[PDB]
């Protein structure tokens, strides 16, 4: 019997407007049963409805029109398209055009053993027992996996769900419990109020032991953090951080929450960092859960960014969502956008705002590529769809949404939002519809946002001064017909206002009114593109840099040094002139610079690493301790300071030590021993501890401590710095006992296997090991984590893309290409091996040019 739909995308013509969920879980036997109801109509006549349906099994499925006396039911027959992830249910007989109809099927299902659909989270009490939850991550396509559905995020439906349920456990879904009912089989039935008009993807419903926190904001929302009994005492500042943020974003976007609760649940296994299920979302324990002891500063800002990141999205991807997932960025890019608006005015102390332009720099590293994406591009089964969640959508998406702000102003920005999330709220939108709203408070706004949203890539653009005649200049840029409008923005040696000239053509020029010493381009890096500064322009702005440092702001220093190692790549600046640039950071006191200084340094020598290059490895690494070592012989052992000076602290200590400098090695060798010595009773500054753990598991001792205190430890950031520490091991044993037992999810979970696997592809000794284990294990690391997820791309970026010869190429090429189906047309694979090519070229042009310039 042939299937009656040919497509990936469902028909069209039979619309949802209502789901009545009913699920059962028994957690004992892993197994769940369910009832879906849904209320349909068709706009033409069919005998046939096609939805998605994807590992469940389906009992009995039947057809309903009218209710109560006038009540007709009719068998529906099923046929099943399991790689298209479909079911058709075919009726007696054509319903009729305009009047509803409600599908009612009931089917079984696994939990499932991975990190999406309905599925098991497991923990361990502190008394050792284990504890089985489970938890629902639909977003992309997996809705499918837990309810038969239209599972399209345009297919918008109200859903009241029902959970069936033991008396000793808790559901908590969507929307506030009306109502608990005692069942047959000692069960509860839980009943949740009905959603608003919201797409599948954003159900959401949690069986566990789990205990709560609230707190009330000032518009009445009840807000609460719910986590395991052994960690809710980790909550509170998450509740305050939410109700503070939720709070903000009614008053910004003057439109109300519209539910009555916002729940913010830490789960102990996810995949992702978090999840925006309208009323329900959810997070990684690391992500939400802060230790006042021992949580790093990085850490309280990053559950901060985090919990700003998913209540943005209750107005940009709830409220608000894209029609199709080749728009994923009106959701991604502005909820990563708005962390920074949001938290910039709630935290002022966490000066976010500084931090932003890394996320630009991110986006630039995959952009660069010939395997970059439009913004918005074409997609269609799920792996394209979840490929979207990547850095274009997300850093490249904030990027422009900040370029397009800073040109328009931040209140015609606002207006346009407002306009925006007002207009199309419960609806779906597409780009033309952002940029109508933008344009009603904005003429050149459509037009310009298209060349930032259908070209991959950016823009090099480049500067030549003829007296007062500042002549611009603007190409594709790409590593080894294009055309931007480019809100470009400039300060002088005689003006420090932020100058703005939109450069709509190839080139132009502008007067300005009277000679400068120097001009500088994208100032604070508020802009998608890089520069270049033709004649003595790069002398000039290195004499800037090493005379007058403080003549420019942090941000514009930090994005000189990137610029300047971004254009020895295509060959307009030479890697000695990079690196005469990057001598001024003798002399640098700031985060940005710093940091961004290290960004461009430490993949140089992460190459080097991986061939047969001791003697300039070993010289680059010196060159960059020597270029610090007053900074960092300036850091205090301590938690002392701003966010900033924290952070700064950590990763100097950890460097420092790391490339074997002598006062911190020593120096973290006794913080180790003493803090050993008391059985790990005594407390290290937690801004010391990644540094100490570091030199403490270099160790058969010292790492066997380690690895027994972290089977106790209920820190997230504790946990984090020992999973760090551990996989820095020379000691190639414990780095594959490592990858065995996260992969394995036993002694260290398997969330955790990713950043442990790229770790070891880091590490000097153990990155053999890692790539190979990922070639090894590969089939059951994609059905763990899914093709096209970013946990898949990271991994195969991080045991892949530090490689720079020919036979490391080939071993990836074929490698990759072996797969077929199962991977071989990965985005991810394209841009490793691109990244390869370039470092094949860059150490072959460079590598005997920096021998040389560390020898002078
Ligand atoms: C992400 C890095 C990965 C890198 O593999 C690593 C581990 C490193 C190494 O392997 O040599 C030495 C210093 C720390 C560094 C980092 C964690 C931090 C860099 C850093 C800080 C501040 O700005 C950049
Ligand atoms: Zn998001």
């Amino acid at each position: 019997t042939p299937f009656p739909w040919n497509k990936i995308r469902l028909p069209e013509y039979v619309i949802p407007v209502h789901y009545d969920l009913l699920i059962h879980a028994q957690l004992t036997t892993l197994t769940f049963w369910g009832t879906t109801k849904v209320e349909i109509t068709a706009s033409q006549p069919t005998s046939t409805i096609i939805l998605h349906s994807h590992h469940l099994q389906i009992s009995r499925a039947t057809l309903r029109k009218g209710a109560g006396e006038r009540l007709s039911e009719e068998p529906l027959q099923v046929l099943e398209h399991p790689r298209q992830e479909q079911i058709a249910l075919l009726a007696p007989e054509p319903l009729l055009v305009g009047l509803p109809y409600t599908v009612v099927i009931h089917y079984a299902g696994q939990l499932s053993e991975t990190f999406h659909g309905f599925y098991k989270s497991t923990y361990r009490t502190k008394e050792g027992e284990l504890r089985i939850l489970a938890s629902t991550q639909f977003e992309p396509t997996a809705a499918r996996m837990a309810f038969p559905c239209f599972d399209e995020p345009a297919f918008k439906a109200s859903f009241s769900i029902k959970i069936r349920r033991e008396p000793r456990h808790l559901a908590i879904s969507n929307m506030p419990l009306v109502k608990s009912v005692t069942v047959a089989e000692g069960l509860i039935e839980d009943h949740f109020d009905v959603t608003v008009k919201m797409s599948t993807y954003l159900v959401a419903f949690i069986i566990s032991d789990f205990e709560s926190v609230s707190k009330i904001t000032k518009s009445g929302v009840k807000v609460s953090v719910y986590a395991v009994p052994d960690k809710i005492n980790q909550a509170d500042y998450a509740l305050d951080a939410a109700v503070t943020l939720l709070e903000f974003y009614e008053d910004y976007f003057s439109i109300p929450y519209p539910l009555p609760k916002q729940d913010l649940a830490a789960i102990p296994d996810f995949q992702s960092g978090a999840m925006e299920n309208w009323g329900l979302t959810t997070y990684r324990e690391s992500a939400l859960l802060f230790d006042a002891e021992k949580s790093s500063a990085s850490s309280k800002l990053g559950i901060t960014m985090t919990v700003a990141h998913e209540l943005a999205h209750q107005w940009f991807g709830n409220l608000v969502t894209m029609e199709w997932w080749n728009d994923l960025w009106l959701n991604e890019g502005f909820a990563k956008f708005m962390e920074f608006v949001s938290v910039s005015v709630t935290h002022p102390e966490l000066k976010v705002g500084d931090y932003f332009f890394g996320k630009c720099f991110d986006a630039m590293e995959v952009d660069a590529l010939q395997s970059s994406h439009p913004v918005s591009t074409p997609v269609e089964n799920p792996a394209q769809i979840r490929e979207m969640f990547d850095d274009v959508s997300y850093d490249k998406g904030a990027c422009i949404l900040n370029m397009l702000r800073e040109y328009l102003s931040a209140d015609a920005f606002k207006s346009g939002i407002v306009q925006y999330l007002q207009k199309h709220s419960y609806k779906n939108t597409k780009n033309e519809d952002l940029w109508d709203s933008m344009a009603s408070i904005g003429v050149d706004v459509k037009t310009m946002m298209n060349t930032w949203t259908l070209q991959k890539g950016f823009p090099l653009i480049t500067i030549t001064v003829r007296g007062r005649n500042v002549h611009m200049k603007q190409e594709h840029y790409m590593k080894g017909g294009y055309l931007w409008h480019v809100p470009l923005t400039f300060i002088t040696s005689k003006s420090d206002m932020v100058h703005r000239f939109l450069l709509k053509t190839k080139t132009d020029v502008l007067i300005l009114p009277e000679e400068v010493e120097w001009i500088k381009f994208n100032v604070g890096m508020n802009g998608y593109y890089i520069v270049h500064y033709e004649d003595d322009g790069w002398d000039s702005l290195t004499g800037l840099l090493k005379g007058t440092h403080t003549a420019v702001s942090s941000n514009d220093r930090a994005s000189l040094i990137n610029n300047a190692f971004q254009l020895v790549s295509i060959g307009k600046l030479s890697i000695e002139k990079a690196l005469d640039l990057s001598l001024y950071l003798k002399h640098e006191t700031e985060i940005m610079p710093v940091f961004q200084g290290l960004n461009e340094l430490i993949p140089m020598y992460k190459l080097m690493e991986k061939r047969d290059m001791n003697e300039v490895e070993t010289q680059f690494k010196a060159f960059l301790i020597r270029l610090l070592r007053d900074l960092i012989d300036k850091q205090t052992w301590t938690d002392e300071g701003s966010v900033s000076e924290r952070m700064l602290r950590s990763q100097l200590l950890l460097l420092a030590c790391v490339h074997n400098y002598q006062p911190c090695v020593q120096r973290a060798e006794g913080y180790f021993r003493k803090w050993k010595e008391s059985n790990g009773q005594l407390s290290l500054p937690v801004d010391v501890t990644l540094a100490v753990f570091a030199v403490g598991a270099q160790s058969t001792e010292g790492w066997d401590f380690l690895y027994s205190k972290y089977q106790f430890s209920l820190s997230s950031t504790e946990k984090s710095q020992i999973e760090f520490a551990l996989c820095r091991t020379q000691n190639k044993e414990k780095l594959q006992w490592l990858l065995d037992e996260s992969f394995k999810g036993d002694k260290i979970k398997t969330q955790e296997f990713p950043q442990i696997l790229t770790l070891i592809g880091r590490n000097p000794v153990g990155y053999p090991l890692a790539w190979q284990f990922l070639r090894k294990n590969w089939n059951k690391l994609v059905q763990k984590f899914e093709l096209g997820s970013s946990s898949i791309a990271h991994m195969v970026m991080g045991t892949t893309n530090q490689f720079s010869t020919r036979t490391r190429l080939e071993e990836v090429k074929g490698f990759f290409s072996s797969l077929k189906e199962n991977g071989s047309q990965l985005r991810c694979v394209q841009q490793t091996i691109e990244t390869i090519e370039e470092n094949i070229g860059w150490m072959d042009k460079n590598f005997d040019k920096i021998r040389v310039w560390l020898q002078s």
